[PDB]
């Protein structure tokens, strides 16, 4: 029927794949169960964080099952995909304070606690249970050293000297991958395009520790602005969804500011709007660009999603007074 | 008519967008010039530069003109975009002879010489002309720092001491999109991801110089193996399309030997066979997978699209003598 891949193409959310027509075959014969993850480097998840757990979201409504990983174990290691400096290691108490404000937010963002809906995981809850001598034996022996230095996520570091712990993260989120496979039947993992290469590391741990063949990878588009600016950045720093750090109003005006070139991208990848009054709002965009519909709509969406009805309306206030 | 777009889609070679419904439009109404360009920093070019001047004869097919430009004047430069390092500077006898080897190669994959067909420029001709004082009055002006400061492209170097140098280098690969849009009417620039920060910058340029918004910008994907491993890279180094770098046969026994997972990809973004033609090698791929008739075909139409006919035929001989 492929109703959920062509909306996602329409949608253009997804970049890379693993195995195109693998994918495709999988979502066409079966329900699916799939995973993105998200460590606790701050105690709240930016607008950054956003289109991989929503994708999972218009995934669910096809029938498929979502899993959101939070990293109490890998958050106390640090991802180094990307990134070209060392990251500092975060001390146990902060870790579990910043574990403790983003799983509020996964919580307004899925329905957890059903029978077999979606479900929350700590990866602290395996890999804490991992000794030194039993990780190099039982998965560390099916890593080579060769394909792991080949690979994108790490040449930035490598060229300014990357720790072996940040080396190794790679492994650790391969083994999560292997863990869910095994666990939840999890066949899918999705992230942004930075993590094509943690993804590939649990595709190819799996199929060398098991022969373990039927799992793929999915990564969604890095978000651009049409100016080229970076998306996700206002007047000070980054678009937070904690209400504390990113007021309702601040959160309400991004969306409202977006430009006429990006509005109707931005409605398709962050809103469950249909074709057709995306569409209409397009038409009115091109039409009637001085009636900003289609920001208004965007802004209305979102700000609902992630805040909840009154704080829109005190946001659509604000901002009514402001200018 | 909207032919070429959706063809373009069907082979998933379009990535980023600074404009998706005003690119399609333009190309739905008039012939359009479009460039890429390529820095000498080796007197080669290699796999990983192939699609985006590919993509470029895949425009070229429906009516519109290609702009190929070799960085005589960058290349004395070096672009920052995405590494993490300064690159030492090169001579200017060594950045002639690479501008040589790359022209040979340009000149194998576009007919130039026409009236009104492919262009070849080089970007000396016009940056060498440039004083420091005149660049300063005359572009300078018109680009803000912060705007530069907020770009991806060079955070990577910028937690490790970026020179103003580096630092500049997109403001010339902006005035060299402003310099082919008067000259030769060119709207749109191609390029790859990484590209997408240099590209949008003469857009920004263009606009605060003269109000000029009928530009757009482009990005193809970065090439995937589905193992995550990097794509282009053989068992020693990069695979070069100069025959005395590496040669017709080590460069066919590169696409005989990608994987199924990623085969019929690799047919879409690198070969002219029809919708028709590939569906068949799909099914070839999916019934009969030990007849490799995909990566055969693969193979066959890259290196002699390369390497001509003799060199292919030479190829195929030392490879079904080798096993
Ligand atoms: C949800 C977003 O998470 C971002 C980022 N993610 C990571 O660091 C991941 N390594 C988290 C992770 C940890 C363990 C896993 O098994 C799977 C994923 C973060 O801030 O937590 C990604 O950089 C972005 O591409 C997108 O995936
Ligand atoms: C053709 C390929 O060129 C690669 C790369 N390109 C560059 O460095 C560009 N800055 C070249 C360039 C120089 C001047 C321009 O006006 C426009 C483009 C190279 O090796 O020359 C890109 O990294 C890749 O994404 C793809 O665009």
């Amino acid at each position: 029927t492929n109703v959920l891949i062509e909306d996602l193409k329409w949608r253009g959310l997804i970049y890379q794949q693993t195995d195109e027509q693998g994918i495709e075959d999988l979502l066409n014969k079966e329900q699916v169960t799939l995973y993105c993850g998200a460590d606790p480097t701050a105690d709240s998840l930016h607008i950054g964080h956003l289109l991989p757990f929503l994708t999972l979201r218009r995934f669910q409504e096809h029938g498929h099952r979502p899993i959101v990983l939070i990293g109490g174990g890998t958050g106390m290691i640090g991802d180094p995909s990307g990134k070209s400096e060392e990251r500092v290691l975060q001390t146990e108490e902060q870790v579990d304070k910043n574990i403790e404000g983003i799983s509020k937010q996964m919580h307004n963002i899925f329905e957890f606690g059903t029978d077999h809906g979606a479900v929350l995981v700590n990866n602290r809850d395996w890999l804490g249970q991992i000794s030194l001598i039993s990780f190099l034996r039982d998965y560390g022996k099916h890593v080579g050293v060769n394909y792991m230095l080949g690979k994108d996520s790490i040449q930035s570091r490598l060229e300014h000297g990357i720790s072996y712990t940040e080396f190794t993260y790679t492994i650790l989120q391969a083994i999560d991958f292997g863990h869910l496979n095994r666990e939840l039947n999890c066949k899918i993992q999705v992230g942004g395009s930075d993590q094509w290469g943690n993804i590939t590391s649990g595709i190819e741990l799996m199929r060398r520790m098991y022969g373990q063949t039927d799992a793929y990878g999915l990564t969604i588009p890095l978000v651009t602005k049409s100016d080229g600016k970076k998306f996700g950045k206002s007047e000070s720093g980054a678009v937070w969804l904690d209400a504390e750090k990113t007021s309702p109003y601040e959160f309400y005006q991004f969306w409202i500011n977006q430009s006429d070139e990006d509005v109707i991208k931005f409605l398709k990848y962050f809103t469950f709007l249909g074709k057709e009054e995306i569409d209409r709002l397009e038409q009115s965009k091109n039409e009637a660009p001085h009636l900003r519909e289609a920001q208004k709509t965007l802004a209305e969406e979102v700000t609902k999603f992630i805040h909840g009805e009154d704080a829109l309306n005190d946001a659509i206030r604000i901002s009514q007074a402001l200018f």
